[PDB]
DNA sequence: AAAAAC
DNA sequence: TTTTTGC
DNA sequence: TTTTTG
DNA sequence: AAAAAC
DNA sequence: TTTTTGC
DNA sequence: TTTTTGC
């Protein structure tokens, strides 16, 4: 009945199972900084799972007919029952090697690579990465140090809505018919989150007034020296940013907060697959693609769908019409929480 | 790690 | 040349 | 056994 | 895209 | 995938 | 490096 496809799930913000959910998040969080890349999945599909159940696991019984859960997860499951914690997740929340990748990883631009990078140099704490005259800091690690406390406190519902009118003042400025659409864990219902996604898309607009905007809109909050941090990416037409985005501004210290903004910029064409797969979450967009490939021969992605049996790309002017395309039962953003 | 011959 | 960062 | 896992 | 040299 | 900066 | 399902 319940299906190993978060695509074929819905799944609200409301985990009943946040006690197992928690402890397979560590396990597959050390399986990724392990680089053993299928264990680290099966952890993220199983406590993925969990977070669809309405009701607590409270017995081994529970646990009959759901999909994902094998011999290592169900072991998990068993000793958070007994001992009422997991003896597994306890090893590797103690483990330095693991401390390290989770201090250094909360720096903006220190990956998996550099954070074993100094790990292998010896080094646990930031005072010490920071106080070393050796250390060569790339630009995007600069700012991730510079802003550190605002980028490590969540982004929060207010703030969001705040940002969201920044980004609208902003791009009707250039591009008046020009339609900005929230996404990320925000369109999701979420309350928090670690930055503030943005699909923006213009029916009318040209070419050229489309592969400026983003410039436009960037050297505009440049001006009023509310832009902290910028790397663009040009292909569909991305921004990254850093905002200050002022205490006034927010609906209810320093007066401001920097926050992590990240605009998307799609052809109208391809907007209902970009709000696809911008809206999220990571592992209801690679279940949408895993079923795709494996269940209808299809090959879904941002840009588009192509069926590779009818051989033709399959057009849609909405989400509700490639879950269509798909097969599948139509699940509204805030029932994407895989 | 758990499926799937994915 | 390959690697690293960001979804 | 090997393959896949967005 | 833009560095950094991992 | 194409800039720049160093080793 | 493990177990399951189904040719
Ligand atoms: N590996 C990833 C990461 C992200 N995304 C998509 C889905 C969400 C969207 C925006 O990404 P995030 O910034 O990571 O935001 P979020 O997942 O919604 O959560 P958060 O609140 O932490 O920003 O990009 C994806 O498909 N695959
Ligand atoms: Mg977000
Ligand atoms: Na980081």
């Amino acid at each position: 009945k319940i299906s190993q496809y978060a695509c074929q799930r819905r799944t609200t913000l409301n985990n009943y199972n946040q006690l197992f959910t928690d402890a397979l998040d560590i396990l597959a969080e050390n399986d990724e900084l392990r680089e053993n890349e299928g264990s680290c999945l099966a952890f993220m599909r199983a406590s993925s799972v969990l977070k669809s159940l309405p009701f607590p696991i409270t017995s081994m019984k529970d646990t009959e007919g759901i999909p994902c859960l094998g011999d290592k997860v169900k072991s998990i499951i068993e000793g958070i029952i007994e001992d009422g914690e997991s003896s597994e997740a306890k090893a590797v929340l103690n483990d330095e090697r693991y401390k390290s990748f989770k201090l250094f990883t909360s720096v903006f631009g220190v990956g998996l690579k550099t954070a074993e990078k100094w790990f292998r140099m010896g080094f646990r704490t930031l005072s010490k990465i920071q106080s070393d005259k050796s250390l060569r800091f790339t630009q995007m690690q600069k700012a991730g140090f510079l802003y550190y406390e605002d980028l490590v406190s969540c982004v929060n519902r207010p703030e969001a809505e705040a940002v969201s009118m920044l980004v609208k003042e902003a791009v009707v400025t250039f591009l008046p018919d020009a339609l900005v659409t929230m996404t990320g864990g925000f369109r999701r219902g979420k309350m928090t989150g670690h930055d503030v996604d943005f699909l923006i898309t213009s029916p009318e607009a040209t070419e050229d007034e489309e592969q400026q905007l983003l410039h436009k809109v960037t050297d505009f909050w440049k001006q009023q020296g509310l832009l902290l941090y910028h790397q663009y990416h040009r292909s569909f037409e991305r921004s990254f940013c850093i905002l200050k985005l002022d205490h006034g501004r927010v609906h209810s210290g320093k007066g401001w907060k920097a926050i992590r903004v990240d605009l998307v910029m799609c052809p109208y064409d391809r907007r209902a697959f970009a709000l696809l797969g911008w809206t999220g979450s990571r592992q209801f967009e690679r279940d949408l693609r895993r079923y795709a490939t494996h269940e209808r021969k299809m090959m879904l992605d941002n840009h588009a769908l192509y069926d590779r049996t009818k051989r033709v790309f399959l057009e849609a002017e909405s989400e509700e019409e490639i879950f269509a395309h798909l097969g599948l039962d139509y699940i509204e953003p805030w029932e994407r929480n895989a």
